[PDB]
């Protein structure tokens, strides 16, 4: 099925591969997109067990398969680190406030 499962969302490693890339490309240039300006650092409050080292950065990954470009991010994000390396897939979808979930 879906690599990952993000609400109703599924994504292929290849989309978020895609979104990693986009979201990386911009944190290296040292650049970001949208009103909320992405991507920014994710501070994982919620405690996250990513394996990879961070400081972290989240990116929004959208249902649509187009990377995103501003506008609303919807609910799913990316979390890459500074090596390009990915954290892990997370979404509000399911959680309450400004908290997430993993995607599974």
């Amino acid at each position: 099925a879906c690599d990952y499962t993000c609400g109703s969302n599924c994504y292929s490693s290849s989309d978020v591969s895609t979104a990693q890339a986009a979201g990386y490309k911009l944190h290296e240039d040292g650049e970001t997109v949208g009103s909320n300006s992405y991507p920014h650092e994710f501070r994982n409050w919620n405690g996250f067990d990513f394996s990879v080292s961070s400081p972290y950065y989240e990116w929004p990954i959208l249902s649509s398969g187009d990377v995103y470009s501003g506008g609303s991010p919807g609910a799913d994000r990316v979390v890459f680190n500074e090596n390009n390396q990915l954290a892990g897939v997370i979404t509000h979808t399911g959680a309450s406030g400004n908290n997430f979930v993993e995607c599974t």
